[PDB]
């Protein structure tokens, strides 16, 4: 009982293929009210909606440097009916400059009864609908984060199975309304666990989740996989170079995710700006075989200097901007291997 | 990791058996806007707030002869909001006759891709501020839909895991907040399938549901099931005897529901109002061992005369109501095995 | 497609039924060759086939006074083929005292790769021609045994799946050739965790049993269950009274186990003679709703006196019966909830 | 708790490479003495030890110009045990020739209860005794096959979960004694179904099987996968061209088999000598990044001409192992897209 026909499968693979075409990769600038707050927050600058517009629209008409560099970037419900000062809506813009519209659809993560501070998260009520009209106003394709933490008795067994069920509902519905659906199952870096545990956790929550795509019938050709890098704990003692988590990363991806799968897109989840460019171009750099594009998508390892650099001054656009397209520029050449810091 | 504490688990079991104590069973007054308006239709009424009003008023005020037959109402949204005549709100009448108050919370069936016509059902977004906002409105147990149909290649593997599994988080979540839920997997008797078929298939799904129950960490002392009797499909050519969908129906169940589960509520689903009466007599009259109160949860098989009595007239309201406690004492005396037609 | 037939389906009720009949239990006298080793040890009694058979005789020939409390024993395969003095071969002088012959089919544990001390045990290969045999030499039930023990991160999730799916193939190979069998996934008393601890996991492994087995096709009421008792490890810290293990059972066998399971036989697993009897009896006395048969399926705690009083001397017969009747006969009165130490 | 060590991982992983190196692949001589039966049979030649230790000679030994074609080749116990005339063990004469010793472990297919003639496999018992034997004795791999096949329900969920895990138990099993696992989840071509329903369940049973891998916490670079090729049912109506099931046959690989897979070693199941050969040949030409080495393992498609072309007559040894070079020549070339009929 084909879920989609050849006509639907071509669509979904074309957009997919297009977002991760070589040297290009995602800006992830779908912060929600609240978390774009606490950003707003780290520069003296009030939460309004035209000073939420003002930095989606500094971001999202940086000079055309950043064209090359940029397959798609993703959309808050908000911003994606929020127009520049020109007048045009920010999807025409995101589309003018050679990307592709993405539209963040989940709501949010909900605790998970009887477990260890677990969680899963919502969003699918209505997505159906939903997907329909983003389509027709634009995006091409979704993002739907799910959070897995690593501690003592974490992931534990229910989360890992909930979260990569969600996952699949998520992108089932997605592929029925012509959206190409990015599946973010994150592992948060938090914790003192060390690289091997990171590279377990990973590998065992990545095969649960495309074991539950296919339950799902989903499409691979037409998704993405926006995972966590294989890294130790943010306090974890141990010390490791970038080629050991570049190979630890396309190691552990290797033997859990499909070759149909189109493409990868790394988050940064808590690296700098610096140090998600140099581990991305480690990973383009290990040394095995990687069957799928191994690019990013980006929120702070993008933002990062430019909401700095703006502090919420007007008169601070064009040195924001600069910064943006600095780190798009670093990133595109970290998708191909030659970024050289 | 303890999902609920002691002082939890009490007040979810105290309120699952007062809802089927003895001789006592479930009026499934929640047809949402869209159902009651298919009824209102079967007798020229237009669908109106106060014509729905005034008829749910004319149920939930019947004479006192009911009160001992009707341990639990369930209410859609709206319903539970509105008031009777007097000025009570409907919550509170139902509640000083001695009934606990039910909510459906369930938002309707969607539709499961790449599958032949199945469905899963939504309603988990904001699920939890819902409970809490419903037990501070009188509400103190809860009901969720999810529809499996018999054919060729249904219920499909895929199907049964993701009904079983949402039925799951909706039970987590309604524990959290103090409500307790009635997990209903019905197996629509739609299709030419026999006796053993429908019993194959309901221990099947029966079985999937309480594990994930399981892996969801629900209290089942807590919890209540509304499941499909065990019959023929509606198309079936052979024929049964009501002690053998009986035997069928115990039968299925005692290999499926754990004994903890604090009580069985049937559906009528399409059933007349007499043969879900006598059915439900016969299940009590089965030469096995129940472990668990088996009563009803009826909607149309407790309203069918009823709202064909009233036409819609408001001269009509004594006949009316006289069916509707015709048939709660009938399936009263059913739940306990003394039903005499 | 029907596993089983009518007539087998009633063969292996009829089996099971007898088995745990009011006031019977198990003998399980199936000590391999390595395991009766160490018992003969205790006593300085060399390991030999004689010493063997006459400790297995002095067992199964007690005075008529432990018919009424024996249902059935559990034999090896040496013993299923070793004689009494008068020539009977074993199954019959046990079928002659009105018990049914049991036959142990499992070929021990073996380590789970990857695992934290983890296993899973054999027997499978074969199994079908064995049982066939088995049956015609008198068995008509038998056991197979999976340990899992609790600790930090056991059992895990592998443990439980793969214990739950080999205990389903070994049943639906013996309910084919009309042996009924008993699913024993003993949880070892090891470790110091206390009564909830226990609770806990035999709730969630004994819920992967019997999804196991409905997955496998198997016949509820063919079977039987030879569990831990809920108790608290060892090294517990913690005292508890027989009163609340007794309720900690139950209640952990009221939330997994189908009332079509026609009976449960605990393992004492370390317990005294006297200690896993009177368990017994306070589980009979407890305080829920127990519809299935709640007897004892003991090895140690119907031999230990016995053994001792044995010695290896055959003067000691006499004597060392009486032990073994003194116990059977107080286990018989547990399984009735009437013994008084 | 790692289940190999670096050290076990590198000397899995290196056997597994040289099996399957460049224009290498494997010859499946490992019928059992039932199955080398029916192949005698129809030579009219004895089913008799010498007679078979002849043939597998004959194979085993023809000249040299098979070396760089044969990266291993699979005994039956018995062969591997056997001695050529010049008095060199089975295993000397395979490693002498540059290729690795493979040894079957399986003991058959049994019947699933309950489902429609659908079958799982046994041998476990004792595997890793016989594996660290086979490993002292020469043999460095392993092959156990599983058996599915395509009909109105099948294959079922049962029948898919249970022989993906048996498969995974096997692989721990051989792993742990330092034998590279070949896993054969084979689907039979009888039936009448299409190209797509093939692709459809190859690619959920595929699914299945490396999530049990997983599960199963089995090195995935230390193991080689012997999966059907993607074809019509025999007896389907429709015709395809050999481009067609060549792209069905990668694209259902590409989205089920992690690229950390050294290998897959295609079985002929059915094929002709020559089939097998145009279609290995068509999917190492096809049209999509193929990131494992495609190659065979074949039986009759190595060995039908040989074993015609003997008849049993040691007169022919020349002439049928000149049969056998031809098809291993051409499967070679196959192996690397330049076959060339």
């Amino acid at each position: 009982h084909p879920a989609l026909t050849p006509e639907q499968k071509k669509e979904l693979s074309d957009i997919a293929h297009r977002i991760v075409a070589p040297g290009k990769g995602i800006l992830a600038a779908d912060e929600s009210t609240g978390s774009i707050a606490k950003r707003l927050q780290s520069i003296g600058t009030e939460n309004t909606e035209e000073n939420r517009r003002f930095y989606r629209q500094l971001l999202l008409t940086a000079d055309d440097r950043v064209n090359p560099a940029i397959g798609g970037v993703i959309l808050f419900h908000e911003t994606l009916y929020q127009k520049a000062d020109d007048g045009r809506p920010f999807p025409q813009v995101i589309k003018s400059k050679g990307g592709v519209v993405g539209i963040k659809v989940d709501k949010g993560v909900v605790p998970l009864a009887g477990t260890n501070g677990e969680t899963t998260t919502q969003g699918l009520d209505g997505l159906s609908e939903r997907c329909a009209q983003y389509k027709k106003d634009g995006a091409d394709f979704a993002k739907w984060r799910c959070v897995l933490k690593i501690g003592e008795h974490t992931p534990s067994a229910l989360a890992i199975m909930e979260n990569a069920n969600v996952l699949a509902r998520y992108a089932s519905i997605c592929q029925q309304n012509g959206i190409v659906p990015i599946v973010e199952p994150e592992i948060l870096p938090d914790g003192d666990h060390d690289l091997k545990r990171c590279q377990y956790v990973t590998e065992k929550v990545l095969a649960a989740v495309y074991k539950a795509l296919s339950d799902h019938h989903i499409y691979l050709e037409g998704t993405l996989l926006k995972p966590n890098m294989v890294t130790p704990g943010h306090a974890a003692t141990q010390k490791y170079s970038h080629e050991e988590i570049a190979m630890a990363t396309v190691t552990a991806l290797r033997r859990t995710v499909p070759p149909a799968v189109t493409g990868v897109t790394f988050l940064s989840g808590g690296q700098s700006e610096e140090e998600a460019s140099i581990n991305l171009n480690a990973i383009n750099k290990a040394p095995l075989l990687k069957p799928w594009a191994l690019t990013f998508s980006y929120g702070r390892a993008l933002q990062a200097s430019a909401l700095k650099a703006w502090g919420g001054k007007k008169e601070n656009l064009k040195a924001a901007q600069e910064e943006y397209v600095k780190r798009a520029l670093a990133n595109s050449l970290a998708a191909q291997g030659k970024y050289t810091p």
